[PDB]
């Protein structure tokens, strides 16, 4: 598995690699602990890096529309920021049920003005992810790919992260 950087980091030591968010790496050694020996695929250089600054190249963690444990209110402030169009969205963890997620979208209703909708994304122990309309996806990336092409039940189609 390759890894990708989620934040910009200024090489501390000389044995420390310096890097920008978005850079990929191959893990040479990950046994000493919080710091890992790695090889940048952009420069080919070798050196250490904080393990909590990167995530697997396929993980949800590094997708840009995923905001881990964000709060309803927090995501509502984030999405409603001037400039964000209708369909802007984000996915966080469920604040109510353990092991599920919430798809938060910025939408425009006639009665309500400009607002946010929050749909729960359920999961089957031995099946896929699905939202209330009951169509499942093996992956949350697929799920997103899908509602990006067409609303298909949701109030709005997925536009921008």
């Amino acid at each position: 598995t390759l890894f990708v950087a989620l934040y910009d980091y200024e090489a501390r030591t000389e044995d420390d690699l310096s890097f920008h968010k978005g850079e990929k790496f191959q893990i040479l050694n990950s046994s000493e602990g919080d710091w890992w020996e790695a090889r940048s695929l952009t420069t080919g250089e070798t050196g250490y890096i904080p393990s909590n600054y990167v995530a697997p190249v396929d993980s949800i963690q590094a997708e840009e529309w995923y905001f881990g444990k964000l709060g309803r209110k927090d995501a509502e402030r984030q999405l409603l920021s001037f400039g964000n169009p209708r369909g802007t969205f984000l996915i966080r963890e469920s604040e109510t049920t353990k092991g599920a997620y919430s798809l938060s979208i910025r939408d425009w209703d006639d009665m309500k003005g400009d607002h946010v909708k929050h749909y729960k994304i359920r999961k089957l122990d031995n099946g896929g992810y699905y939202i209330t309309t009951r169509a499942q996806f093996e992956t949350l990336q697929q799920l997103v790919q899908h509602y990006s092409e067409r609303a298909a039940g949701l109030s709005s189609r997925l536009v921008v992260p």
